[PDB]
């Protein structure tokens, strides 16, 4: 069992996450 | 069993996620 | 069993996800 | 058993997903 | 058993998905 | 059992996360 | 100008929507 | 100008929405 | 100009939304 | 200009939202 | 200009939101 | 200009939000 995980990133990443604004 | 996972990214990524704004 | 997964990205990606705005 | 998965992307991708706006 | 999957993309893709706006 | 995990980052990353603004 | 919209639902509704699984 | 919107729901609703699983 | 919006819900609602699982 | 918004909820609501699991 | 917003909730609400698990 | 906002909650609310687990 030989397992290899490779992740390479070379680009700018912009992330906006909004969770909420719910009225109950 | 030989397993290889390769992920390469070279492009700018913009992500906007909005979860919410529900009225109950 | 030889398994290889390769993912290469070179293009700009723009993603907008909106989940919500439901009135109950 | 030899398995190979290759995915290559070179084009700009724009995705808009809206789930919601349901009145109950 | 030799299996090969190849996907190559070179064109701009624009996708708009709207699920919702149902009145109950 | 041979396991290798490699993560390499070379791009600027900007992340904004907002959780809240719920009225009860 | 008098306008009235009335929607009444009394039956169980099951909806499954799958958008995707496209290879480019 | 008199406008009235009324929505009444009395039935169980089950909704499954899957957007994605696209290979580029 | 008289405007009235009324929404009443009395039934159990189950919603599952999955957006993603795209390979680029 | 008279405006009234009324939302009443009496049923249990279960919501699961998953955004992600994308490989770039 | 008379504006009234009323929101009343009487049912148990369970919400699970997962944003992430993306490999770059 | 008369404005009134009223929010009333009487039901137990359980919320789980996970943002993260991204590999770069």
């Amino acid at each position: 069992n030989f397992l290899v995980h490779s992740s390479n990133n070379f680009g700018a990443i912009l992330s906006s996450t909004n969770v909420g604004s719910n009225t109950y």
